């Protein structure tokens, strides 16, 4: 009987649940990190004995352990599902989810129902991780395991990169969905479906705790054609088209099996709710045998191919050349079993090969036959297995690297030399030119501070840390579709580019470098005007990317349809503007203090989309002062709602309107943590510190995607 | 429509609410801190123009602002309540709460119903804070404001110290109580009362959102005698006795008033739930006038003295010399009004002094008359106002500094020279002696590694960061009551002290220094045995404190009745052992990685209370290895519950018991974040890093209370 807020329900979240979640900006900080401050994963993995790792990891595939034994003595089916599940969390709308963090070994992902028994796969990889230590992240190891499984079972994988830094707690910033319970039907309160059964728009899974779709059909009601539709939708939202989707499915199910030979209700709590006795595992059956042929995982039961420990062309042979019908697994799940199979085609039992068990297909497998489009592709792969194997290896590769960012992050011997277009490739840019000359030319041009800063911000604000897409490198802002994005103010952007494209031509520095450098000039000028001399650090080397290497459609997802930093809202979204601001800043990789200084600066540099005055609390627009905070924080004004996302700042004495402001602006004087920051910067003694801090933050954002350097 | 977990309800806490709250170990870290890494508050406040501050702060007391105007043009009543409320959150059981952090300016405290309109007081202090900047924390400023108010209204305050570092978010580790709603009656589900209406034991308030007691009586039912009882209980749990309690109450209510002249339902949401228009304030009345004489705060209405802007002897004159009866304030609250008051005794109106309003007493005031004990003291203060004024100034001082720790933290011109016993005073100790000689003598003694380490841990484990009590300085472990604490294993402690007291005599280093130094030796020896040569940093200067300056009863609250670090549980508490472990580590100021390494080390140094083997997963007890993690993490064992807080670690092959372990031990292989840490340290490449890290952590704990140095 004691005073500590010692379990997680005990917080401020249950009184004010609509409160901004500023903690998402303060994740992964010094105190959760057990590593030294100098530890750098990138140089350590560079020293790794990969070839020896490959050897070990292969041997593990047939090194059955007695506490969770390998099917037929081959762990490869299981390890593929590991890696598949690790990666299949990715969603393009915001880049969140992915295998790029090794997130599956913490809540919530470690305890999702779809990840049943992958706790066993991870645990099985521990002794390898134990051996290679700091030179091998769980992230990389988890990501590799299925690729080696493929290799060992006879697939020519297309390659692999290391470079995924482990994290030390759950990614708090990822919203997985509205549901308060696991795999509830879509006809429920808190549903992720709206309208014509359209999926709520960031989300890429059909319900809470699934990776993509329900294998027993839409809400557990088999109908291949309805399943087909969910698969198309979901896999598109993880950036895979029809071809790749058929390939992945066929390719996955070409090996391994479904486990469901027991009673699912005998299984214990999932890992985050199991007791300490379970060694951080879950779904343990203590009532009976939960392992070998008695294993209950998804609850479907059977294998898809006659030889599930090998790559072969069994999947389509079974799917296309037999007829199928509904049946119930032993644990009570809908599945498809073929009509009159031959004995020779029956997968044998996982423990004793003299016993024949059954074949299966899921509703998602049957979708590959019954959907007309999927059908044609299935036909193509059945007739052309070289092509199937090559489409699959590529998609497997894209699956597992989709979120790794530019090739500059890729490390190791099996990195393909091809620049895949989804790697958003950018050439190295020229580094030997006279920086000061470029500055002088930018300065010499007729371009306003705000023309310069806005253009540079907009080049950079696309960055997102979730999958390391976007940023100022490559200068894709000059290319379609970006140059026409309403948020980017095309005429102004056009105007500035004409100019900066010229300076770049004359100097042999990339438009990319010039754009950032101009931002830096505008800042330096505004600081000069306030009587501060600073020279902002600057790093050259950015490339310009070609339209050819710019997939127009993949970039839709990075359009800024909102940006608090420039008081931009393209429409009238359900999310409040300040939540939208928090999302973006979290993607940018920024802290709450950093978010605060940026808003203060940009406002007084006069950078609002549309040259709007909202939040410009200065007499000296263009001059880099702490005036935004100084006036925000002053009780001579009262604040009056004036419609949608709009307030009037009124003098208490004269009752006259002095400025206008948006919620983005005023949340910084409303939220008690943000006002604390604002107050600090409005202190008489903090004018220099505001400037040094804005500059630092500006700089962090301009160098966010510069992985070619570190 | 977007993917960010952008409001606070969205987390892992709603799936696994019984999960350990490891975030309480990672608060106040680099990324929430807007200051530079070198910024040190202690040296900055040292440069503060205090005398000028005093001047400004006094002028503010009668500088009424029009948006929340001062009663009679004196803000002093209000500022006293600020500081009173800021401090009255303190509770002795764990030291949590207090004015020592400036916590009231963030959730939840800024929005508690008892703190209604103190949002206005804080805001009123902003321009002073704005002026003095980094040299003045909101914490200190908030703590000073009422003391200056006292001075300006005619009280001789006993003094003041600066030195309270601001924080930048709510103190997540403080459990405020079980209730899911504000000020609910004690006859409810989720009640903090149990048995004979006994208060649930860390807690020091009668319900959620109150500071101490209900001013309308127990559950809003007036009965001075029942109130008396709650006041005695609550104020004792904030370390104030009968005398001090009467004094504080009389002293507080000698100035200021109760506000409740309106309809409380017209008031807007409290700050954390008000909209952005409200400038981070709350309880705004937009329907009518919420200010001046129309102010609704507690909902009682009237003043306690005829002259509420001054210190005088009005409180007891009114309380004792009139008779009182129940009435209803305008807003519907129970209060006491006197029978047949004279006109001259009526406080005038807050806006216009030609109008007389009414007197009041709360149920807590009437308790001071009706409780027999309180009565005698009230009589004493009524007859002896010099004594009342001096008892009050002292208690006001103790109120506002109770949590500031040793005098070494106190800064500024008005620091009293008296060593108050609640400051747990410790003399400076001798620093010129030969460290190496002491080591050699400790080494030369017949004392085991585990004798040395356990004794040193136990001297130090008392530290708590909440109010900066405890620690190894002063060596109070040799004094009553500590030397007899069952947790401290008195015979062993006695044994070791005999020895170390001798070495201290011979060397002129404090028993305190010797005790720590011996811990350091035992560690150095164990590391030597593993073939590592280290010399642990060491800082001399600790004093020995006298029994005279050791208040025996105040130290009850620091007894270790549980300690995971030595597998100690005195009894069978409701809280699980791992929660108890988390509490203690949070108080120690430790991170989760630090907690992890300590448990691993201590276990293999063989330091369990009772020389129990639980968690000692080594063949080489006494040798500093990463074996605890190595064996913990190994799936050759299975773990079997074996009763209360006890498990058998069994070989899967032989089905034989290899070791035993407690929950404290195994949570480190169960919790997914802790197992991640454990796994790291069980890596083949991390034997040195384990040792360097244990050592660092050991060291952090031995120097935790060494404020005399920094
Ligand atoms: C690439 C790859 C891949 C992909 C894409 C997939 C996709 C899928 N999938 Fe899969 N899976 C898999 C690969 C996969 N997969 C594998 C490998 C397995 C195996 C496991 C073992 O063997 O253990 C599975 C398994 C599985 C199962 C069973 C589990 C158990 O154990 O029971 C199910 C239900 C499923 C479903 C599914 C669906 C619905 C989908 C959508 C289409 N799957
Ligand atoms: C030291 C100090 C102090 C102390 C201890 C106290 C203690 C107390 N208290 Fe107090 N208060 C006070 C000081 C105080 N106090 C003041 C100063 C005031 C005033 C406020 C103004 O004036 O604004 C009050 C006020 C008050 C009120 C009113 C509020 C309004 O505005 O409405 C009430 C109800 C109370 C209660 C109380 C109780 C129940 C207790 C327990 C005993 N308070
Ligand atoms: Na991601
Ligand atoms: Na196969
Ligand atoms: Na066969
Ligand atoms: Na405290
Ligand atoms: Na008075
Ligand atoms: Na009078």
């Amino acid at each position: 009987m004691h005073g500590g807020a010692t379990t997680v329900n005990i917080s401020t979240a249950e009184w004010w649940p609509k409160a901004l979640n500023l903690d998402i900006l303060s994740q992964h900080d010094r105190k959760t990190n057990p590593m030294g401050p100098d530890f750098n994963y990138q140089e350590e993995v560079k020293k790794l004995d990969v070839a020896a790792l490959k050897q070990d990891l292969q041997a593990l595939m047939t090194d059955s352990q007695d506490w969770f034994p390998a099917d037929w003595g081959h762990y490869g089916g299981l390890m593929i599902r590991l890696t598949w599940h690790a990666a299949g969390t990715y969603r393009i709308a915001d880049g969140r989810g992915g295998a790029g963090t090794g997130n599956q070994r913490f809540a919530p992902l470690n305890s999702w129902p779809d990840n049943t028994n992958l706790d066993k796969a991870r645990r099985l990889l521990w002794p390898i991780k134990q051996k290679y230590g700091n030179k091998l992240s769980w992230a990389d190891l988890i990501a590799y395991a299925g690729t080696i499984a493929y290799e060992s079972m006879g697939l020519k994988t297309f390659g692999f990169a290391f470079g995924r830094e482990d994290i030390w707690h759950p990614e708090k910033d990822i919203y997985w969905g509205p549901e308060k319970e696991w795999v509830p039907p879509s006809t429920n309160p808190n549903s992720r479906y709206t309208g014509d059964r359209e999926l709520e728009n960031p989300l890429a899974a059909v319900t809470m705790g699934l990776i993509y779709v329900n294998p027993e059909g839409v809400d557990g009601n088999p109908d291949p054609l309805k399943t087909a539709h969910d698969v198309r939708v979901t896999f598109a939202r993880m950036a895979m088209n029809d071809e790749e989707t058929v390939a992945l499915t066929a390719g996955g199910h070409t090996v391994g099996k479904c486990h469901g030979n027991g009673n699912a209700a005998l299984l214990g709590p999932e890992p985050e709710g199991a007791d300490v006795e379970d060694q951080g595992l879950g779904w343990i059956n203590k009532t009976q045998s939960g392992i070998g042929r008695n294993a209950v995982t998804s609850g479907l039961e059977g294998a898809w191919t006659p030889h599930p420990t090998q790559w072969d062309n069994g999947y389509f042979r079974m799917l296309l050349n037999y007829d199928w019908e509904l049946k119930k697994s032993p644990a009570g799940a809908w599945q498809w079993e073929p009509i009159n199979p031959r004995e020779e085609d029956l997968p044998v039992d996982v423990e004793d090969p003299s016993i024949r068990r059954n074949l299966v297909m899921t509703d998602a497998d049957m979708a590959m036959k019954m959907d007309p489009e999927y059908r044609k592709i299935s036909e193509r792969f059945y007739q052309d297995p070289a092509y199937f194997a090559d489409v699959f290896a590529r998609a497997w590769f894209k699956l597992t690297h989709r979120d790794m960012g530019p090739k500059a992050r890729y490390i190791g011997p099996d990195v393909p030399q091809e620049d895949l277009i989804w790697q958003d490739p950018i050439p190295a840019g020229n580094r030997n030119y006279d920086v000061q000359a470029v500055k002088d030319r930018i300065a010499a041009s007729g371009l306003s501070i705000s023309e310069l800063v806005s253009t540079a911000w907009d080049s950079a604000r696309t960055y997102r840390n979730s999958d390391k897409r976007g940023g100022a490198n490559g200068a894709r802002i000059r290319l379609a579709p970006q140059k026409d994005w309403e948020g980017n103010e095309p005429d102004r952007l056009a105007k500035v580019l004409a100019v900066l494209e010229g300076i770049a031509a004359a100097t042999g520095a990339s438009v990319a470098d010039v754009i950032v450098l101009a931002g830096n000039v505008g800042v330096e000028q505004a600081a000069r005007a306030a009587g501060v001399e600073i020279v902002l650090p600057f790093a050259p080397g950015r490339g310009d990317a070609t339209a050819e290497q710019t997939d127009t459609e993949s970039f839709a997802v990075l359009e800024p349809i909102h940006d608090g930093y420039r008081n931009w809202l393209k429409q009238d979204y359900a999310a409040t503007p300040e939540e939208l601001l928090l999302d973006r800043t979290q993607l940018l990789g920024l802290t709450a203090p950093e978010m605060t200084v940026l808003i203060g600066g940009l406002r007084v540099l006069g950078t609002n989309h549309g040259g709007t005055k909202h939040g410009v609390f200065t007499d000296r627009e263009g001059v880099l002062t702490n005036d935004f905070f100084v006036n925000l924080t002053d009780m001579n004004y009262l604040w009056k709602p004036a419609g949608k996302n709009l307030y009037e700042i009124c003098d208490r004495k004269t009752n006259q309107v002095k400025w206008t402001a948006t919620r983005v602006d005023l949340v910084f004087g409303s939220n008690s943590i943000l006002r604390a920051y604002s107050e600090l910067y409005a202190q008489d003694d903090n004018k220099e510190k505001f400037v040094r801090d804005f500059v630092a933050a500006w700089t962090k954002v301009m160098n966010a995607d510069r992985f070619d350097l570190d």
